[PDB]
């Protein structure tokens, strides 16, 4: 059974990277089962949507009352040492906001982290109808 816990901003990093205080520590935490346009993409460097997805999480985390962290039931860190979590903005998922907004793309999803893969799935589903921002 998955919990929320606090945390605190540091720094927005890009739109599916963030930097908060976990636990008394900074952690660089990469937001689980989306993808969002790069801005600093190793090989691409800036692709469409980016720069607004960037600004999309940007905006949503530095206004935030309340941010917490929800790990899935697998691996909380990967390979680089980001943590793997679903955020929350005053109670709102912020993985699931920017699907439902046309800026990210579910990720290609890895046992037992997938939790929240369905819901996800559907805000998709409904961007693409609508035809949002990547969709268009």
């Amino acid at each position: 059974k998955l919990h929320k816990e606090p945390a605190t901003l540091i720094k927005a990093i890009d739109g599916d990277t963030v930097k908060l205080m976990y636990k008394g520590q900074p952690m660089t935490f990469r937001l689980l089962l989306v993808d969002t346009p790069e801005t600093k993409h190793p090989k691409k460097g800036v692709e469409k949507y980016g720069p607004e997805a960037s600004a999309f999480t940007k905006k949503m985390v530095e206004n935030a009352k309340k941010v917490e962290v929800e790990f899935d039931k697998g691996q909380r860190t990967d390979k680089y040492g980001r943590g793997l979590a679903y955020i929350y903005a005053d109670g709102k998922m912020l993985n699931e906001a920017l699907v439902r907004q046309g800026l990210a793309k579910v990720a290609y999803v890895y046992k037992p982290n997938n939790t929240h893969e369905q819901h996800l799935r559907k805000s998709e589903a409904q961007a693409k109808k609508e035809k949002l921002n990547i969709w268009s």
